[PDB]
Order: structure tokens, then sequence, then C-alpha cells
DNA sequence: TGAGGTAGTAGGTTGT
DNA sequence: TACTACCTCG
DNA sequence: ACAACC
């Protein structure tokens, strides 16, 4: 096709040593388990058995594989789970060779050779290893805290015999101290706790003044007692009562406590630059290479594509959405803001209003400024206003604040969105000069009024395109979509999303959701789409689409469904020259990975994978227009977001909806992007 | 609540 | 998934 | 348990 340079590329990954005769046909070994495995816990329990067997050894259909030979596993043994009690015994049934160009095969290889990893690298010394992670070294050090730096590791097989390392440097922050020690160090309190003696956290919450050899347990026994019978007392202090909380608050003892260290809780930045992370994943390769006996490393090279510069446009061409302040909207209709201030002062700052003044003129359009001379303490009165503002057309408000605590912002958001009233907040104190912090305020704001700041100019295969996600936290989900409409991208718009249990959105609400959009572009263009964009946030659930894909192509509407993955793509770096944006690097067939966003302050980018699952619209035109379409997202003035507008839109929104409820939304305009 | 991504920290679902 | 720190403003 | 995502 035409690209705008094709150019070569590391990755991550790193060509080491052929596997060798006896890698290719290891053990073999017949299970079986008295008493036999529920149909649920099987494959867990096979699993389990090759863990306990020891060495090298996974679980290869309903038996075995090992590089170990038999003379040094356990062939026999006793394992508990969820309660129960299996007898094992594995019957080696000698050794049978494996072709790495059978995939099946090859899995069970690739499997063999984590294990391989995990292993040799746990006969190492003196370096910590924590699962497929190993850090080396100590990246720094404070009071009773350190952080140490090494790199997470995985090993595979590729189809050729060879053994495959991805490496990619990481830190891991430890604490070596117990709360009562921690605190007793002048560092105030961790949102975070584990207990001492297992890996269950809590939530801490505040300490008690009460004595813990006199505060009942729930059944008879104080705190001091209980914890000193289940010997957590001998070889440690109890400390005061601190008061974690439920995953209802329960008492606990400082000293069986451990803080688990976030950033929150300590300058230190641990974001390498690109150059330097290139560096260390070699270092790192060469270093496991040479240790582990596996050859020296060859970094993989992939043809990446460098794909054309998106082409910005609001009133007329821009850079980035911030400039349609100056230059002017996209599309921009009659609309009135209102403010609401929370810091007992009056009326709009005259910069503001100078700046909306200014985006509203040149785009040739006429606004009003309202103000909201009520308050959220009147009461039932301040609903009244709300609902009066409304009705003399205001379409979203801008509200002035000290910063607010989570549920308030949440309550006064939800409130003001059932009188289908889309808010921005903007805290105070604000200077004139904080330019970047209420020029994003603003085109928050506006986005929220229902207007389109800016759009795309090229030309795509879709002239719909529409993310799906899932979000919430809690038992349940809310699945949702958002969607572009037009080839511009012109219309920006959310659905209602659906209650869900898991991850997996049901196939009657990916139809349905889908065919919203496909009514929010018929109601726009006077017609159906040609062609749409189907972009889903992660993997795509067996048959999710299904339904969606049969119903579309019932109404001869042509689609590709793409699964967007934000993690696996590993890392991505130049062979000559500096790392740039918009690179398109295929992979095999239907995957590729997308670097669509980078900053060198910002660190080293995480290329997007993704999948084509469906549709025939060639990779290259799919990577054209989804890199494209991160440009799109209205609110962010002077950074482009990773995601796809659909996508980085279907996430606030089900994000949004799990802050606040759905029920809240009944009278928000689809075209108001509310959760921005 | 200004935004973004990269970083860290905790956890979860899907599915073999 | 979702939180916060950091750094800077296509 | 484990993998590959969230
Ligand atoms: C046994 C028991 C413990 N607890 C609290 C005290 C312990 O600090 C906390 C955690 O105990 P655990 O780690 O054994 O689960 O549970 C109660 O609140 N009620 C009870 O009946
Ligand atoms: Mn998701
Ligand atoms: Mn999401
Ligand atoms: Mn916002």
């Amino acid at each position: 096709m035409n690209h705008l340079g094709k150019t070569e590329v590391f990755l991550n990954r790193f060509a080491l040593r052929p596997l060798n005769p006896e890698e290719l046909r290891p053990w073999r070994l017949e299970v079986v388990l008295d008493p036999p495995p529920g149909r649920e816990e099987v494959y867990p329990l096979l699993a389990q058995v090759a863990r306990r067997a020891g060495g090298v050894t996974v679980r290869m259909g309903d038996g075995l594989a090992s590089w170990s030979p038999p003379e040094v596993l356990v062939l026999e043994g006793t394992l508990a789970r969820m309660g129960q009690t299996y007898a094992y015994r594995l019957y080696p049934k000698g050794r049978r060779p494996l072709d790495p160009k059978d995939p099946g095969e090859r899995s069970v290889l690739s499997a063999l050779a984590r294990r391989l990893l995990q292993e040799r690298l746990r006969r190492l010394e003196g370096v910590w290893v924590e699962g497929l992670a190993v850090y080396r070294r100590e990246h720094a050090r404070g009071p009773g805290w350190r952080v140490l730096g090494g790199a997470v590791l995985d090993l595979w097989v590729s189809d050729s015999g060879a053994f495959l390392l991805e490496v990619d440097p990481a830190y891991r922050i430890l604490c070596e101290m117990s709360l009562e020690a921690w605190l007793a160090q002048g560092h105030p309190l961790p949102k975070r706790v584990r207990n001492a003696y297992d890996r269950r956290t809590w939530e801490l919450l505040r300490l008690g003044e009460e004595d813990p050899k006199e505060l009942p347990l729930p059944g008879g026994l104080s705190l001091l007692d209980y914890h000193a019978s289940k010997g957590r007392l001998q070889g440690r202090e109890g400390g005061r009562v601190a008061w974690v909380a439920d995953p209802k608050p329960i008492p606990h003892l400082t000293g069986l406590l451990v803080p688990v260290l976030t950033l929150e809780d300590l300058s230190l930045a641990l974001s390498l630059p690109w150059e330097e992370r290139r560096r260390r994943t070699r270092e790192i390769a060469s270093w496991i290479g040479r240790r582990l006996g596996l050859g020296t490393p060859e970094a993989v090279r992939a043809q990446a594509y460098r794909l054309s510069i998106p082409k910005l446009m609001g009133r007329r061409a821009v850079s980035k959405p911030a400039d349609a302040l100056r230059v002017g909207f996209y599309r921009a209709q009659e609309t009135a803001l209102a403010l609401l201030r929370l810091d007992g002062a009056q009326g709009w700052p005259e910069f503001l209003r100078r700046a909306l003044l200014r985006a509203f003129g040149a785009s040739g359009a006429s606004l009003r400024l309202h103000t909201l001379h009520a308050h959220p303490s009147q009461g039932l009165a301040f609903r009244e206003a709300l609902r009066k503002a409304k009705e003399e057309g205001v379409q979203a408000v801008l509200v002035l604040t000290p910063p607010m605590a989570w549920e308030d912002r949440n309550r006064l958001k939800a409130l003001l969105l059932r009188e289908g009233l889309p808010s921005q907040i903007l805290n105070v104190p604000l200077r004139e000069e904080e330019r970047h912090r209420w020029e994003n305020a603003l085109l928050g704001l506006l986005a929220k009024a229902g207007l389109q700041v800016v759009a795309l100019s090229g030309a795509y295969p879709a002239e719909l395109a529409v993310g799906f996600d899932a979000g919430g936290r809690e038992s349940f989900r809310f699945g949702g979509a958002a969607c572009a409409v037009g080839g511009d991208g012109g219309h920006l718009l959310w659905t209602l999303p659906e209650a869900q249990a898991g991850e997996r959105i049901p196939q009657e609400v990916v139809w349905d959701l889908l065919e919203e959009t496909l009514w929010a572009f018929r109601r726009k263009a006077g017609r159906l789409p040609s062609r749409v964009l189907l972009l889903r946030d992660g993997r795509v659930p067996q048959d999710e689409f299904a339904l969606a894909l049969e119903a579309l192509a019932r109404e001869g509407i042509a689609y590709d469904l793409v699964s967007v993955r934000k993690s696996g793509g590993g890392r991505v770096y130049p062979v000559q020259g500096r790392l740039a944006d918009g690179l398109y690097v295929p992979l095999e067939d239907k995957t590729f990975l997308l670097l669509t966003v980078h900053r060198d302050f910002r660190g080293t980018p995480r290329p997007l994978k993704l999948v084509h699952e469906a549709g025939d619209t060639p990779l290259e035109a799919l990577a054209h227009q989804i890199f494209h379409l991160t440009r799109l997202y209205p609110a962010s003035g002077f950074a482009f977001p990773r995601l796809p507008a659909p996508l980085h839109l279907a996430d606030r929104l089900v994000k949004e909806v799990g802050r606040l409820g759905i029920r809240h939304l009944k009278e928000v305009d689809r075209e108001k992007l509310f959760f921005v």
C-alpha cells in the first residue's frame, strides 16, 4: 500500500538456542486420581499434580510431560483442593516426541519452557525471584522500604523448535517493617495493609484506643488470645488495635500487619525513557541467556510501516483540539452554558468569558452564559433551579469549586444529570496562567453540551465506528457502547449501557447497542451506513458478536470486528533513529501491533495489540482508521489518547455509570458526552 | 475535580 | 478493572 | 492452578 516509510523495529523478544533432542521428547506420564475429579476440578487438578511432581513438568492433555527424568520426581502423593483429598499416582510411559510445527504440541513445549525458566531462576543467587519476574539490583531505598529493579520475563517455543525470551524491565516496591514499626517512623497510615501470617490484604481505616486483651471477638475470644491461639504471636508482638475493613469494620493488631506500599505511600520516577529500557532489556536478555545456558540472544526484528499523519479539523485545520478554542469548532450550534459556583464568589471569571466568546465568535455561533443563583444545600429548591435552567435552554454547567471529596463529586454530578445537565468541574483557586487546566475544562464543558469541537478529514472504509467495553467496580458490571458516526467522525454518541454479571456482554445486548448506533447514524445521515467498524476493548469472548454479525449481514451492512488489547503487545524499538507515532507492525495473519501515541518525556510507549476477528478489510486500512480515530477525542486538548475515540469514550462511559449508577441518565441527551 | 500515558499497587474474568 | 504519583502540555 | 487478557 501507500505507506509513509517501511522501516524495521526490534521487539523485546529474543531468539535463543534450538531445543535439544531430549527436550523435544519429554517424559510422558499417565495420571491416576482417587477419587476421580469432578468436571469443574479436572484441569486445575491435573495442573496441581504437575506442580506437585517437582522438576520441570506440566499438563499435557489428560496426562503429564516432563523434562526431568522420573527418578527425581514425586510420582505418588496426596492433594487438597477446595476442601477435599485426592490421591495421585504418576505412571511413566516413556517419551513421546513433540512437533513444534503442531501448535498443540508446541503449546506443551512452551509450557515446559516457561517452567524451565521458573525453575532455573529459582536456583539462582543472589536475586529476588517472583514468578516470572526477577529483581536483581536495588533501585532505591528508604527508611523501612526499598524499590527493586529487574524484569518480567517469559519463555516459549517457536515453530522452528527454538526458545524465545521475552524481557521487559520492571520495578517492585517492598516494605520490610510491620505496621507498628512503620507508623513508628513518622510515616502516615497506608491505605492498604496485608496480614503478616498470610497473603490476605485489608483496607486500613483507623487506629483504636482499645485493649486487645479485652476486645471481644464474635465468638467469645479476645483479639490477643485469638491471634495467640493460632501461633501468630509466637515470634512477634501484638502492638495496637488497627481497625481494617471487610472485603463492617474489623479489629486487628498493628504487630501482625505489614503495610503494602504504593507510590502514594512514598522523587522516584519508575518510568524509563525508551533508549534506557531498550538498553536494559538487552542487558538482562544476554544475562538470562548466559546464566541458563540458552545461548546468545538474537533480538527479533519485524517490518513496520509508518501510517499517514491524521488531519484534525476544527473550523479549520488544527494540530490539537485546544486550538479549536482560538480557531473555531468543527460544528457549533447555538449554545447556552450555566455557571455554578460553590466557593461563595459571584459571576463568570473574565478570562473564561473571553475565551468562550472568542471560540464561539470564531465559530460564528451565538453563546448565552447563565448563572445558577442557587446552592446544593438548599435541597430540592436547588433541583428546581436546575430544572428552570434546563427549561431556559442551558445545555451543561461549569462548576467552580474547591476540590470535592469523591462522594460529594458523585452526588452533585448525578443530581445535575437527573435534570438532564452534564457538568464540568473546575477547581479553585484558578489562575489565568493555568491555561492547560481551564482550557481542558472548557473543552470538557463543550463536549458535554454536545458540540463537535474537532473531526477527521481523511477517507476511511467504515463511516460508523463503535467501541464496546465493560466496567464498574462491583459484583456486577455495565457493558456499553460509544460511537463516532460519519466518515469524519463528526458526531460522537453514547448509548444507555446494560448491567451484566461479568466481562462478557450478552449477544442480545451487543446487538441492541449496535442497533442504537445504527439508528443514530440513520438519524444523522438519512440512510444506513455502508460499513461499520466494530471495536472491542480487550478480547472478544467466544461468539459474543455472533448475533450482531448475523443481524448486520441480514441488513446488507458490511463490518469489521477488531479486538483491541491494551496489553500483550510487548515493546517496539527503532532499529535506527528516533521513536515515532503511527507505527503499524503486522505480526501474523489477522494480528498486528499499533503504536498510536508516544512522547519522549512520557516514558516508553506500550503498543496496542490488535486482532482482526471478522471482516474482509485489509489490515493496513484498519490500522489506518484506528490510528486516525485515536486523534478524534475532544476532551483532551494537548494529548491524544492511546485508544481510538470510540473505545476511549466507551471506557469513560461505563466507568462513570459504574461510579454514579445508571438511574440518572434518562433525561441526558446522547450527544452530550457527560462522562468525559 | 484537567488531560494524557507510563509507572507502581491492589484485584477480577475467560476458559483450558 | 480502578486507584494514585509523575511530568508536561501533538 | 494456569494464561492472557481485564
Ligand atoms: C475469629 C474472629 C476474628 N475477627 C477478626 C480479628 C482478626 O484481626 C481478623 C483477621 O483474622 P484472620 O486473619 O484469622 O482471618 O478477624 C473478628 O472480627 N471476629 C472473629 O470472630
Ligand atoms: Mn475493558
Ligand atoms: Mn475500560
Ligand atoms: Mn472530565
